[PDB]
């Protein structure tokens, strides 16, 4: 359907190309876009079948997107006035 196959990974880019970065950064993030994709699929087979139960490898997605809303203030706050 888009880019990226949930709503998370397809917000989250088409979000950055409404922040009108450039193209580098709009290809930086979306090689992070699609690695957390990749991540959040093979994870949602974790978490749904009890793999995640510490909290380790769902814990490694919440980094990556802070990641990336770290580096395009996405979803994030960083501004300190």
């Amino acid at each position: 359907g888009e880019e990226f196959r949930m709503e998370k990974l397809n917000q989250l880019w088409e979000k950055a190309q409404r922040l009108h970065l450039p193209p580098v950064r709009l290809a930086e993030l979306h090689a992070d876009l699609k690695i957390q994709e990749r991540d959040e699929l093979a994870w949602k087979k974790l978490k749904l079948d009890g793999l995640d139960e510490d909290g380790e490898k769902e814990a490694r997605l919440i980094r990556n997107l802070n990641v990336i809303l770290a580096k395009y203030g996405l979803d994030g706050k960083k501004d300190a006035r």
